[PDB]
């Protein structure tokens, strides 16, 4: 269960939503690969 | 560059952080790993 998506700024309409924080290092643009564990 | 974390809702006070939308099929508490690439 894994996806390839950008780091994105979340914004007023992404209140609601699942996220992961992403941290200092890893930027918004930046293309992130995420797999539940 | 990776780290471990777990899926948490977004709330006003996440708006302006960095995040990656997580999609359907995982929740919020699973824990996921995330990969820069």
């Amino acid at each position: 269960k894994k996806f390839v998506a950008r780091v994105e700024e979340a914004r007023a309409e992404d209140v609601g939503k699942r996220v992961v924080i992403i941290p200092k290092g890893i930027k918004v643009g930046d293309v992130v690969e995420v797999k539940k564990v």
